[PDB]
């Protein structure tokens, strides 16, 4: 239910389907979705979820970001 919803949310931003949200994909999705965010804000959203520091948000980091209170 909520797990499936989180998976679809992740698939919204993993534009190429390789399992990692990159800064380029996030920028493209935000621009395509009509959201008003600067490029620095996109890079900051990536940095906040990037626990392992590889520069991309995998599925588990995304889950942590969504399921954290
Ligand atoms: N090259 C790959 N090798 C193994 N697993 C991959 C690969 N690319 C993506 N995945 C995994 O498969 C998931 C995407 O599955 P699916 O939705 O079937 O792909 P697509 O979005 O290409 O249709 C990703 O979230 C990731 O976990
Ligand atoms: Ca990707
Ligand atoms: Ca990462």
């Amino acid at each position: 239910d909520s797990e499936e919803e989180i998976r679809e949310a992740f698939r919204v931003f993993d534009k190429d389907g390789n399992g990692y949200i990159s800064a380029a994909e996030l920028r493209h999705v935000m621009t395509n979705l009509g959201e008003k965010l600067t490029d620095e804000e996109v890079d900051e959203m990536i940095r906040e979820a990037d626990i392992d520091g590889d520069g991309q948000v995998n599925y588990e980091e995304f889950v942590q970001m969504m399921t954290a209170k």
